[PDB]
């Protein structure tokens, strides 16, 4: 749906100044002060930025985001930390996160990095709601369909087809023109086109 700043930190000079300077620009925020509540309350289906303490209370920051990998949930992750004693890991800087800021942090590279994250949320996003219903629409081919298009695509003929699938010419007429309906294309240029992006 809408576009949310998921807070995580455990201290209220966070979680309310940030719901508030982030609600002072355009965002929803929703805030928790441990990584397990918003574990339970994380919808993966909901679009936004994570943006997490590293030390807390339990999970740490780095934990929680082991989780959210395990789940496949690919929130990007702006990550804040408080201290120089310790170095994020590559682990953590693989497993999707989008930055580092100290606390306390200038507002403005704060305000940069959920940018950059809600960015990459909703193209990530987009390209997983466009290659699934590109997969829905291939589900609803049958069998002998399937053959079909699998022999349309490679260049074949109405009758070729047929004296290589021994069935009707006008078999042929007909499995395309259901194809293309499935399919929701109305030119063999498309047709291969879909059927490349598989
Ligand atoms: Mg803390």
């Amino acid at each position: 749906a809408k576009p949310t700043v998921f807070v995580v930190d455990d201290d209220m000079s966070v979680r309310e100044g940030l719901r508030n300077l982030l609600r002072s620009a355009g965002f929803e925020v929703e805030t928790f002060d441990c990584a397990s509540t918003f574990l339970e309350h994380r919808r993966p289906e909901q679009h936004g930025c994570l943006v997490l303490d590293m030390r807390m209370p339990g999970m740490s920051g780095i934990e929680l985001q082991e989780q959210l990998t395990a789940i496949s949930d690919g929130i990007p992750i702006v990550f804040i930390t408080a201290h120089g004693d310790i170095p994020m890991t590559v682990r953590a800087m693989k497993a999707g996160a989008i930055e580092f800021l100290p606390k306390p942090f200038e507002e403005q590279a704060l305000l940069d990095a959920i940018e950059q994250g809600l960015q990459l949320n909703a193209e990530r996003r987009q390209a997983r709601e466009t290659q699934d219903q590109l997969e829905q629409l291939f589900s609803s081919l049958t069998g002998r369909e399937q053959q079909v298009l699998q022999l349309t695509i490679r260049g074949l003929m109405n009758k070729q087809i047929a004296g290589e699938l021994g069935i009707a010419e006008v078999t042929v007429k007909v499995h395309r023109h259901n194809i293309m309906q499935k399919l929701n294309v109305r030119s063999l240029a498309n047709l291969v086109h879909l059927v490349e992006k598989y």
